């Protein structure tokens, strides 16, 4: 039987999803949103365009938790003062997760709804799934930006570009252009320091870059991208390795925390968390972003 | 040097032409709209994900028709009583081409303002291009509905369901069972006669039902995936046969008007307008549909 | 767990249609063979070639039978007549079979049809599940050559045909069309008569120019497609041979017809109404191709 | 008007590029070469998947080399030691150089940095245009070695190395990472050496293996990989043959070096730092490839 992905949330990260996800002919498609109509007339939409495109999978819209039963993996893009987005999402995330995690019991979740860190951790502890199957996609998005900029900047391929990174977005992350390359060659060969430094800043600000020019919405290709490839890994079972909001058990002095990681993903979740050697520097910028992850997981 | 792309309107269906483009990695691209911020925030979004899907494209957004100088393919989707609906997409339709044509000479033109026909049938008479290099797109999409519904009633895969159709979008379009087939044989083998009829009654209203379903919007998904192969085929001169709206000059007894018909698609735009033999019934429909479409472009 | 495809034969048909496969990420592969290091080195090369292209499919080669264990589709292309393919089929299905009790088996082996029915009564596996590759290739040549004449895209045309190679193949360009438009429209009688005789040489037109070897690129193809439908339940519509009981008028024999594919294996026989000259074609090819069981 | 890849020489390396290149729809392939009946085998053989695969490119097999006028790109894999493919290469270029001035040369035949650089000589392209394929091989043996051993998707591997093959060979496992991490950080030392050592060998790992023939799935993934670069621009940062003006110390000669690649050809030539140790392993090799252009 083809493998089953649900969406929750069928706005337009979750839609996008849908769109790079039935392109690949991954599995059948289910996405949901408690909003009549929309689901179902996405959904339709992007099945008609399968005889053009040529992918065999059925991509059906709903608004009853019960359509989404055992899923290989949920998708949650369902998300909307600080303390008050977190209330918000809180009570979305949770709604979303007791009811989908019941019926699909051996599914991987990958939330994407933002706070990223909390709402990962909110949804392990509402399913009570093993933590190694809930994950939170976050670094992918910011690497691939990050990717991008770099690519720009040398004139070289995005297919040779690579980067690994921690924390979460904004002044969360945890830029490591040490950890990234060309072919194996470090960017560093490339991109005088100066420059280097303009493009971590930009990497930084990256989501809000979009915001400003949509004016009235933010950011749904990438982050879509991002996250079809997170589901990609998992149906696949690639073993890819990328940064991703795992649970932490004392990797980087951490502990009882979802933190943005660099992790080997494949048909398990969560198969290894991979502990790097960092610098001082880099040490500095990772207890800063913990600090700040742990604020928000204690107002939570 | 890469083809280059030209969509001109970046709402829904110019965005998400966008992107099954970009994936397809058939040259760059460049949105335009006249609204600022969002055509470079899309554009932004949508190369931001280029290091993830693995395409080396340069997608641009702006607001200057200066950068679309020198494209292969223009795509054409600014389009927003039905007397003022054609007088308000006219205005849009004839200030798009004048700024648009004189700037890329050499290439084909892809319509996808409604109503389809009239929009195709200016934009040649603005931008004086040859008429086998201005085309509209409609058939296309109307085609992929039905062989969605025929693919999801036989139980066979959307690959081996093929169909050919006439005329424009809902009553004025002219459906032709006779002429669509799952692997060379006729659909009427799968289906009933009362179950295909209720299909090509869906296929018609097919539009509708989206809007219905969404409330807030139309289609784009599938319109997008059809005007995208629509590109393809100019681009890799691929001689696709399918129905799109070109220039008649006697066939089917038809004369000066853009029609939705059977043609060859390749790099010269319309190489071959096809002329099948159509039965009583048929010819009644047709009929029927020029008829509407002939009042559409009087009233313009 | 990744899909498991076991290629059984490791020669030009059987390595490319590891190549077609990989590349499509459909599953891990198995290239088995009786010849000691072939295999091992066909699978290490094309396993190589996956950072390039960048799937992630575990290519390996073996003599031993034991790795092919719980396969989801066997593909059988390691035949050299009727004696001496009738002794190797047997012996591959036999050995493999047992260790893969659920899955499809694919014959290319030649006879096709005499060989997918010996298959399948070696294997006691259900009849649905033992196909063999044909029309699928047939179609194809006749598909190219009109795509060819008339100028079209190769994605805008398709056919259907039954019964086996050359001789006892049955066309049927009635049932041919280039986006439903039937290709009579495109192209007159006699050149349509010349096309569907080159379709039925088709295979020894390649022989002839390669002189010491046989097509394999486009066989590969149309066996790769076949497993595609089965892995993902495409349910394609296709000519096969498959296990007959009554459809046109004939009993316990396996004949090219048209047939959904999925995962199922055969999951329908389609019922064509043939007319009396395509059926006087069918009768005489059916013939044929009993002559080849009552041998066997 | 597509494309137009023009491969001179229809073997196991030759056609396989043309399989690799006819699925990614990049363009119209010729395949030529001296033997009559064999290109335009496998041609129509490949051309024959096409409405199977769906891809609309002609591949068109010939013997004469007026088919390969205008072409965007020629690969030469038509290679038989120094004295033979010497005047194989010469006569071959000879012939399709003049039919095509805007071509990009890609060499595959050994000894590749001297056949490279004859094929430079003879047709006074730009050497910006006529580069060897041989590094993109070697890194990708190199990286499925380590996706293996480290139990990583082959997609997030990433590798430079320099030099030729085998003893000529330079390789720089500082310059390969998994997403950007060293390799270091999951390979230990010993185990590190070994695979270093294995990609060293990689070719005569699978003649060993085969017996009678040599790789060609991984070889032919390599060179398509290049042609695409060209074809669509990409600047692929790439280990290629090409001509060096003093870079690494090094003067008029073909050197396995890292390159941008793109529709200019070389655009590029990166000077990597490299240490004492590493600058020693690359003199030792540059001495051997100019030793073979001193014989040439
Ligand atoms: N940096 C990133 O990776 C990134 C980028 C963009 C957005 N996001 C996050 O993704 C989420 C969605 O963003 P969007 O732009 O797609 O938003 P959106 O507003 O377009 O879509 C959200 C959808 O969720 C649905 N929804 C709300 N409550 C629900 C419930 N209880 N059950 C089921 N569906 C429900 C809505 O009706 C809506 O269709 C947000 O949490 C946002 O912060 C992350
Ligand atoms: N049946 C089909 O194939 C089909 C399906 C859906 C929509 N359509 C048609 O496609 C067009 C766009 O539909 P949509 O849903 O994407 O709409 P939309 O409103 O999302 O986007 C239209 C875009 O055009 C831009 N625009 C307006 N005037 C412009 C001008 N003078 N120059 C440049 N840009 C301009 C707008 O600012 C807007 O971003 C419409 O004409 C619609 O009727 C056809
Ligand atoms: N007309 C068509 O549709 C068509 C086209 C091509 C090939 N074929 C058929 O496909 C089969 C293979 O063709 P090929 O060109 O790949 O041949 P080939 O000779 O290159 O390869 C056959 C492989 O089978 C192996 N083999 C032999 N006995 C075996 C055993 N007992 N167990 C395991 N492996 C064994 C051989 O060692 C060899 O590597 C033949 O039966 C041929 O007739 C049919
Ligand atoms: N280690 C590597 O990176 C690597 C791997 C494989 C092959 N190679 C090299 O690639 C080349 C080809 O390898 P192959 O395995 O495809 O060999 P092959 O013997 O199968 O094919 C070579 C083809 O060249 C043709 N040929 C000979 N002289 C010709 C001429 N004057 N004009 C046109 N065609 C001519 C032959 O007829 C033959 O079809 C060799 O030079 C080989 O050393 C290198």
């Amino acid at each position: 039987m083809r493998k089953k992905i649900s969406i929750i949330g069928a706005g337009f990260v979750g839609s996008t999803t849908a769109h790079w996800l039935a392109a690949k002919e991954l599995g059948d498609i289910v996405l949901l949103d408690i909003v009549e109509g929309v689901p179902q007339g996405k959904a339709l939409d992007l099945y008609e365009a399968s005889p053009i495109e040529g992918f065999d999978v059925r991509v059906t819209g709903t608004n009853n938790y019960a359509d989404t039963a055992n899923s290989d993996v949920i998708v949650v893009t369902s998300g909307a003062s600080r303390e008050d987005l977190i209330k918000v999402n809180a009570d979305i995330t949770r709604a979303c997760i007791s009811q989908a995690a019941p019926l699909s019991p051996n599914a991987v979740i990958i939330m994407v709804n933002n706070p990223l860190d909390a709402m990962t951790y909110l949804a392990a502890e509402v399913s009570g799934f093993p933590k190694e199957r809930v994950i939170g996609q976050a670094g992918v998005l910011d690497a691939a930006r990050y990717r991008t900029f770099i690519a720009m900047e040398a004139g070289v391929s995005v297919e040779d570009v690579q980067a690994m990174l921690m924390g979460g977005h904004g002044d969360e992350m945890v830029p490591l252009p040490r950890f990234s390359t060309i072919s194996g060659i470090p960017v560093s060969e490339f991109i005088a320091p100066d420059r280097l430094a303009q493009i971590v800043e930009r990497t930084r600000k990256g989501g809000g870059e979009i915001v400003n020019l949509l004016k009235t919405g933010s950011a749904y290709y990438a982050p879509a991208a991002a996250t079809a490839q997170m589901v990609e890994a998992v149906l696949k079972d690639k073993k890819r390795v990328m940064p991703v909001a795992a649970y932490l058990t004392g990797q980087y002095g951490l502990n009882d925390i979802y933190f943005g990681v660099p992790v080997i993903l494949g048909a398990g979740g969560v198969e290894k968390i991979l502990e790097l050697p960092l610098n001082e520097e880099e040490m500095a910028l990772l207890n800063a972003s913990a600090k700040a992850v742990r604020a928000t997981l204690d107002t939570l």
